[PDB]
């Protein structure tokens, strides 16, 4: 599915990801806006061999298993294909693995480049929440 921003937003308060780890919610919403375009069903391969999944595109060589990509460490515990489910839930919390494994969230490409250093409570602006 494709989520709306302020839909997304509540959900991912629901789901706990407000303020986890320093990172207030705009930040994710920001994230899967330029990770996955809020399209909970993206895929894209990399260079490494790796492919990213889902809504916040989960890695096949660190994260997710995906049974194609060598040297995966499966550090969430989950299969890929679960991450390309309408429902967040598993992105979430292999999300929360990510964000407290290293440097924050600094691991999504998109959102160091593009979200970091703005204003991200923008992104939660005029939502119900
Ligand atoms: O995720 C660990 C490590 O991998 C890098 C390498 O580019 O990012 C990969 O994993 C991210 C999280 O799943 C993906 O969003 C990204 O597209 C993918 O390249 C590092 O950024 C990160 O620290
Ligand atoms: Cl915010
Ligand atoms: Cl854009
Ligand atoms: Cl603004």
């Amino acid at each position: 599915k494709v989520f709306g921003r302020c839909e997304l937003a509540a959900a991912m308060k629901r789901h706990g990801l407000d303020n986890y780890r320093g990172y207030s919610l705009g930040n994710w919403v920001c994230a899967a806006k330029f990770e996955s375009n809020f399209n909970t069903q993206a895929t894209n391969r990399n260079t490494d061999g790796s492919t990213d999944y889902g809504i916040l595109q989960i890695n096949s060589r660190w994260w997710c298993n995906d049974g194609r990509t060598p040297g995966s460490r499966n550090l969430c515990n989950i299969p890929c294909s679960a991450l390309l489910s309408s429902d967040i839930t598993a992105s979430v919390n292999c999300a929360k693995k990510i964000v407290s494994d290293g440097n924050g969230m600094n691991a999504w490409v998109a959102w160091r480049n593009r979200c970091k250093g703005t204003d991200v409570q923008a992104w939660i602006r005029g939502c119900r929440l």
